[PDB]
């Protein structure tokens, strides 16, 4: 949402905590860059990052990326797993 | 200048005319044309 994403807690306070406190952090995902036009003039300075996840945070991540960079799958598009679109029987007596 | 760019004649008229005046006509070019971004669908009609 690069039009609404924040840039929350600078590393110099992850640094100052009673260690019992849970901070909120907010990640930015661009992974689906469109290839901009071939006239724009490349850049010319980078975007800096700090904090990195240690271990995977993508448990609720059904989708991510409707789009079609080449009017194909985009090489890294996402589409839910099969287990969460399953309907099967329900034993009579208990729902479950 | 796709723009400014006008269609003055239309074919209909460069076959009624006296043979001795001369019509002006703009030509459009385009071939320097970017290529858009990879987001962009594909068109479905073309111009002739």
């Amino acid at each position: 949402d690069v039009r609404q994403f924040m840039n929350t807690t600078k590393a110099e306070t992850l640094l100052i905590s009673n260690k019992s406190i849970v901070h909120e952090i907010m990640f930015f995902d661009n992974a689906l860059q469109p290839k901009m036009s071939s006239d724009t003039l490349a850049l010319s300075e980078a975007v800096y990052r700090t904090i990195w996840n240690s271990s995977i945070i993508t448990q609720r991540i059904s989708a991510r990326g409707l789009m079609n960079l080449e009017d194909a799958r985009p090489p890294e598009a996402k589409i839910s797993h099969q287990s969460e679109l399953d309907m099967g029987k329900i034993d009579e007596t208990s729902g479950e």
